[PDB]
């Protein structure tokens, strides 16, 4: 039936940029977006994560990736629009203070109160500071490069749910009765975040490594500026934002394919949050005693916390953003934890590749 | 709850180009775009419109809508952005010849004999000729508007059938359940085309004179060029598209509130043209002996024949596009069958006067 030069799956923040990037490499290659949410879509990852730019989540031979990455944040792509991302240096606070250039978080937090109540100065008295970090909404990102794309002669499809067949995609939506629709394209781009690994495995048994992993997002309602810098400790974040902070939990390994969320068991009490998160929280809360004050927002059950699904390359908790063909024309674009750092460059990458072997 | 400055419903061609105006005019105003269909939409009006620019669909006194809206035509809103128009002359076939300026058929398709071969030099002598005359895909037009209005930030909703409440606007959805949500809106732009009047009577009880027409297009496969300009006969207008010729039939009047559109009796033999349309090709057939060949596509039943429900401003089929306010901050907006030459400027006009009022 109808076809396309490109068609592009997922409009979160990795399909979105994606597509973008591709209506500037090759405008004269019809492209079509396919999201089976809205725009925004705020049941995906892109829309709770912290939107962190840190030195600090660069792999080792990433610099190239991160800082254009970087740049194209404070251009916001380039679009002559508005992307808002303020300065924000990232510590990293440690217990004993000994190894390479550290600085006593005394001194850190030295304009920054509001930070230091959250903490023991004593249990944590060095930090590794970033002052090239940064913070800014990966929603805002993702619905620019969207928009963008959009004005650029992207075709846009919402509310649908794309189904990888061979040589094309199957096209479900909603009127009530399902509608089935098959189109041809050349080259087809699997960005369904942690979607896309079983999207390509059931519909084209096409087998990886990848994982995926579920993380919760729980509100900190404690004294935040616009200027307070991002901290971390034992692999938690706390990003401030809205006057308080977000805390984003480190991810110890990746979930299991048959697994349901439920998370409460602190104290006797049933709460919202995962075990896990529970555990390290109790472990942080000598060093961090923010968390164990009135701040922390744990809900009753996990339907009351924020929550999304992040691919995991390989597998990997710490894996970065990649690309890569798994057939002809085929390619999967993965994100993950660190694509707040290096996720525009691995779009980026991928679209000149898809461009070039168009030419 | 969330709230917007300016929420327009429907994103076909009159929705489409107000919100772009709007995205211009007051880019600082949060403006919301809602859609029950998709993006394009071909289940509406503006799909099938002919698109034809004619200075013979200009009222008395909308000389002045006319010219502007031709002006954005050929330049494309001012976009930048490419929107393809082709020059072609309008003939409004006549029989006895004797009036105005007119022009006889022989000469006028001197250099067009694939136009002549579809009707009778004796039997319409002479036509009325428009050189300025301009053909172009509404769905084009439209689709342009709204890719740009979202590039300057527009809200965009699709598959959401929009409901008038007090105050805002009630949005339904499909995840597989419903969706209720509400939203506040300063301002609100019915642009819901024909369901216009229908949605501002069942929602805030506003009554209007309005009415509806179906009209059919059943595609005419003979002949045509890229340079054979558009015919007219006894209100009947013959527009070259795709190779061949699409009907676009006259509106003689409105159709009532409870009509099924069904059609079907030609010669003993069941169609998918009303019975209006059959008796206006019979009474044209001699004229336009290319009604009477092989040519027209007829189909079996309604279902088989391109058709669209259009608004009537007044309940008359002659009647141009125009806005009204029908209480504070709720607008009515309406195309029609003179939208190809006065669309346009009927979204504009309503776009300066709504963001007047928010400054
Ligand atoms: N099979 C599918 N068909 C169409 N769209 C999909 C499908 N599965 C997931 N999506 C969309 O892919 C998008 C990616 O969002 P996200 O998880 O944030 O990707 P990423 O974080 O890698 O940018 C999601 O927003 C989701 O709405
Ligand atoms: N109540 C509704 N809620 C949301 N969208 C609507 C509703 N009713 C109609 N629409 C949309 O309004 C749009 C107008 O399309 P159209 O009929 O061509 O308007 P017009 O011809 O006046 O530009 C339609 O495309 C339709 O999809």
């Amino acid at each position: 039936e109808e076809a396309f030069d490109i068609v592009v799956i997922g409009a979160g923040r990795m399909g979105a940029a994606c597509a973008f990037y591709l209506r500037q490499l090759a405008p004269g290659r019809s492209l079509l977006l396919v999201e089976e949410g809205g725009l925004p879509n705020e049941e995906g990852a892109t829309i709770l994560a912290p939107g962190v730019w840190t030195a600090q989540d660069i792999p080792a031979g990433q610099e190239a990736q991160a800082e254009w990455t970087r740049e194209q944040l404070l251009g916001a792509l380039g679009s002559g629009k508005t992307l808002e991302v303020e300065d924000r240096p990232l510590l990293h606070l440690l217990p004993a203070g000994e190894g390479s250039g550290l600085t006593p978080t005394l001194d850190a937090l030295a304009d920054f109160p509001e930070a230091l109540a959250l903490l023991d100065p004593a249990r944590l008295p060095v930090a590794r500071v970033d002052p090239r970090a940064l913070t800014y909404r990966p929603g805002s990102l993702a619905l620019l490069a969207a928009q963008q794309a959009i004005g650029q002669g992207a075709g846009l499809l919402l509310n649908t749910r794309a189904e990888l067949v061979p040589g094309g995609v199957r096209l479900h939506r909603l009127t009530v009765v399902h509608e089935t629709r098959q189109i041809r394209a050349g080259v087809i781009i699997v960005a369904a975040g942690a979607a896309g690994p079983a999207l390509v495995e059931q519909g084209l048994g096409l087998h990886t490594r990848h994982g995926r992993a579920y993380r919760q997002f729980p509100r900190l309602d404690l004294l935040s500026g616009a200027q307070t810098p991002v901290l971390r400790a034992s692999g938690l974040t706390l990003r401030p934002q809205n006057g308080g902070y977000t805390l984003v939990p480190a991810i110890h390994h990746r979930d299991p394919h048959g697994y349901h969320p439920a998370g409460g068991s602190l104290t006797g009490v049933p709460t919202g949050l995962r075990r896990e998160l529970l555990e390290d929280l109790v472990g942080l809360m000598d060093a961090v005693p923010a968390l164990a004050g009135e701040g922390l927002e744990l809900g009753r059950s996990s339907a009351d916390v924020p929550g999304a699904w992040l691919a995991l390359p390989g597998g990997r908790p710490d894996a970065p953003p990649q690309a890569e063909e798994l057939a002809p024309g085929l390619h999967l674009l993965l994100g993950g934890p660190l694509a707040d750092t290096l996720g525009l460059a691995a779009a980026h990458e991928l679209a000149q590749r898809v461009s070039a072997s168009l030419e």
